[PDB]
This record gives structure tokens, sequence and C-alpha cells, in this order.
């Protein structure tokens, strides 16, 4: 079990794993109910009008997006019952990922991926960066700051626009300097998009889509995301190609991979020297020794008998390759043994309402492709024309 409590949206607040929280969006917001599903991971069953307060309007834009498929519904995820169904869906998707060895590994890497304590103006002092925390409300209406790695939140305006995003910093490029930052994944388990394989019409397994986003989060928590302005020539970012994997990832050549490899060895070495020169820490509950050990475990640092850290090249290479070549969408497709589109780019627009919460629809083990039934054959379970009761087709947005 990756998620040990089976939360109901109604369940009473306890200020520990069910609480009203505020995120550090740099805006005034009212508290939202949130759920801690595992150490360092929370879920917020709300439409995301928060990570960017400049994105409150859940209505469609005058200029329709052209690729990929898009869909708008301002009322989705507004009622307690959808929030409850949302929460059970996301939990179920976590258990499906965790039931795989690749998933278990990915999720463990995410939990260790504590964002680095680079908040101090003093180069000898460790200090948390506030945008890597949330504020949890207490009985007396005060707030306590809690550190976290990951938040799953409902989509913004485009219901099927999933993405992994995070709060930035004034000088630091936290997702690219090796530090990392808390990641916010806009995601819905209540909808999916189709692909073709006339041609057969299939639905993407949303455990695959979630895994896709978790892979982004993995990169960004370890501060090794590829700048989005680095693109493979249409136009697709290296970061997407890397995340998707399969034949797509081999388009990032051998030479650019080596630069990134060297670049990040150098980052990890810098973080090791910041830790070695650390003489003080801000905060009441964690010792400098304790945080030094947290980052030793994260970056897989070597510790000598005198307490000093260094990077082992062998363990670096393995970690790096793990996060970038092993954790890929293509690799999850293999482990899940489901059908998935063959490339990142997908021009065959189709969106569906689904409901993976009932076991008669979708299980942790087989997804839609229920074993020992007609849906285990030929990915029938994902065939939107065979398993049509599980995929209610929606009008994709055209403007
Ligand atoms: C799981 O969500 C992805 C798109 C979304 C990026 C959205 N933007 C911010 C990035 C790039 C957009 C894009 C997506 C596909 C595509 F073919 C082209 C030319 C461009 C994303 O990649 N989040 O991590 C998806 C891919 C194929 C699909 F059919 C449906 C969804
Ligand atoms: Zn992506």
């Amino acid at each position: 079990g990756f998620v040990n409590k089976q939360f109901n949206y109604k369940d009473p607040v306890n200020g520990v794993d069910i609480a009203y929280i505020k995120i550090p969006n740099a805006g005034q917001m009212q508290p939202v109910k949130a759920f801690k599903i595992h150490n360092k991971i929370w879920v917020i069953p709300e439409r995301d009008t928060f990570t960017n307060p400049e994105e409150g309007d859940l209505n469609p834009p005058p200029e329709a997006k052209q690729v990929p498929v898009s869909y708008y519904d301002s009322t989705y995820l507004s009622t307690d019952n959808e929030k409850d169904n949302y929460l059970k869906g996301v939990t179920k998707l976590f258990e499906r990922i965790y039931s795989t060895d690749l998933g278990r590994m990915l999720l463990t890497s995410i939990v260790r991926g504590i964002p680095f304590w680079g908040g101090s103006t003093i180069d000898t002092e460790l200090k948390v960066i506030d945008t890597n925390c949330i504020n949890v409300i207490q009985p007396d209406g005060s707030y306590r700051s809690e550190e976290l790695n990951l938040v799953i939140i409902g989509p913004s305006a485009d219901i099927i626009q999933f993405e992994c995003k995070s709060f930035g910093h004034e000088v630091l490029n936290l997702t690219r300097n090796g530090y990392g930052s808390t990641q916010y994944i806009r995601f819905s388990p209540d909808f999916t998009f189709g692909f073709e394989e006339g041609a057969g019409k299939f639905a993407t397994d949303p455990a695959v889509t979630l895994a896709h986003e978790l892979i982004h989060a993995g990169h960004r928590l370890y501060g090794i995301a590829i700048n989005p302005n680095r693109v493979f020539k249409l136009e697709v970012s290296f970061e997407e190609l890397r995340t998707f994997g399969g034949h797509d990832a081999k388009f990032i050549d051998s030479l650019q991979e080596n630069e990134f490899r060297l670049y990040y060895y150098n980052k990890f070495k810098d973080i090791a020297s910041t830790l070695n020169k650390a003489k003080s820490i801000v905060g009441t509950t964690a010792s400098l020794q304790y945080m030094k050990n947290v980052f030793k475990e994260k970056y897989l640092l070597s510790e000598d008998t005198s307490g000093k850290f260094s990077v082992d090249k062998l363990k670096f290479d393995k970690l790096y390759k793990m996060l970038t070549e092993i954790y890929t969408e293509d690799n999850f497709v293999k482990f899940f043994k489901v059908l998935n589109r063959k490339t990142y780019l997908n021009f065959d627009k189709a969106v569906f309402k689904i409901n993976i919460v009932p076991k008669v629809n979708y299980t942790i083990y087989d997804g839609f492709n229920l074993r020992n039934t007609n849906l285990a054959a030929n990915f029938n379970g994902q065939n939107t024309e065979i398993n049509n009761m599980n995929f209610t087709k929606l009008k994709n947005f055209t403007g």
C-alpha cells in the first residue's frame, strides 16, 4: 500500500493528513481542503486557480489550441461528490503505479527528492525555501509551515491540459540547478484522451498519463529538468521527448546528453561543497546533521570517515540514468502491458469521460484490460468502441 488511509472527501479535518491549507502562490487565497496521501505528497481536489492566480477563469480562450486535444467545462470538480471521486481516483492511480517495480522505484525517488535548502543569504547557512512548503491551518486559526515534495491538483481551464509546474525564485533556476522545488501536477483521473492504432480508436490509460507527469516531477525535484527552450525540430521540447522515451528519446543525440551529464555532475559537486561548508541551519526541528543526511540520501553522495561528502561518479551516472532513461512513459507502458500511442506527438483528437473508481471498470492490476474477460484480449478494454460503456465521448473544443 502506497496510500494507507482511504480518504473520503467528507472526512473531518485533523490538521495532520486532512487539513485546510494555503499554497505559497504569493497571492491571498482562502484555505482549501487537502489530503496527505503519503509522506511529502498531498492531493487537492480543486480546479487549480491557485498556482497562477492569473489563471482564475475556467472558460475557453477565443483562439482554440490546435494540438493536442482540448476540453472545457467550468462546472467540473465543483461538488463534494466529484471531489470525493477525484480523490479515490488519484489514490487508485498511485496504487497502480506502485504495484509495478518501476512505479515503486519512481515513487521512492520522488519521496527522497526533498527540495534543497538553498534559502539563506549566508553561504554557510542552510535554510528552507518557503515556496517549497505549504501552510497548514491549526485549531487557533494560525498556520504552521510544512515541507512537501509533491501536490496533485485538479486542472485549470483546459480540463485535459496536464502539467507539472512549480514556484520559481528570484535568481535560482531551481528545476535546473540541481536544487529542485515542490512540484504541482495538474491532473484529472476523470477524463482521458484517445489515440489511433478505418483505424482502431483507443483510450490512454490514465495511470500512464499520471506516470508521465510524475516523471516530469522526478526531473524537477532533482533540479535536472531540461530548459523548455531546448527543442527538437515541428516543434517539441527535449523535456517531453525525454519523458516519453521510446524511439522519441533517441532524438536527443549522444552529444547533448553528455553535456547535460557533465553539467549535472558539476551541480551535484557544488551541492556537496555547499553541504561541506555548512556551519549553521535555520529551523527548530531539524539538525544540520539531519539535513546533511537527507541530502546525502537524495543525491546518493559518498560520506568519508570524517563526515565530508563527495559525488561517486558510478552512483551519479546510475541515479542520472535512472531519472532520465529508466523512468520514461514508454517504460511504464511495457510494465503495465497496456497500449499507448507510439510517439509524443498526437494529432488524432478525441476526449472521453471515464470513471476508474469502480473495480468493475478498472483495476489496480489490469487497468481497463480486465483479466480473464473479453477485455483482456487485444487491449479491448482500451478500445473505445468495444468497451464503450467506459468511455463517454465528449465534444473536443474547436472554438
Ligand atoms: C499528458 O499531456 C500531454 C501534453 C502536456 C503538454 C502541454 N503543453 C504545455 C506542452 C506541449 C504541447 C504539445 C502536445 C502534443 C503535441 F503533439 C504538440 C505538437 C504539442 C504535457 O506534455 N504535460 O506534461 C499530451 C500529449 C499528447 C496528447 F495527445 C495529449 C496530451
Ligand atoms: Zn509532459
